[PDB]
């Protein structure tokens, strides 16, 4: 249980508009967790396609909430969009 620990994190928007297109959404975003447990300094590293599953990423990060006294200062969460009907969240 080393490092930070997500307390309040929600899955990324799963718009059917993409399902029909049959496009696997996978973006690599990097944010920095503060001692307070609030996600900030969120910036997309690589998004391809970028204009497909990027606008529905920052919206989920701004809501995320990690533990306290355990900042990340540079995390990585591949925003996968498994067609199965779920996200990278195990």
């Amino acid at each position: 249980s080393t490092g930070p620990r997500a307390l309040s994190r929600n899955q990324p928007q799963y718009p059917a508009r993409a399902q029909a297109l049959r496009i696997e959404g996978r973006v690599k975003v990097k944010f920095d967790v503060t001692s307070a447990g609030r996600v900030e300094n969120v910036q997309i590293l690589s998004a391809q396609p970028a204009n497909m599953f990027e606008r529905e990423v920052k919206n989920a990060m701004r809501k995320w909430r990690y533990e306290a006294g355990k900042p990340g200062s540079g995390l990585v969460v591949n925003i996968i969009f498994r067609l199965n009907g779920t996200a990278q969240i195990e």
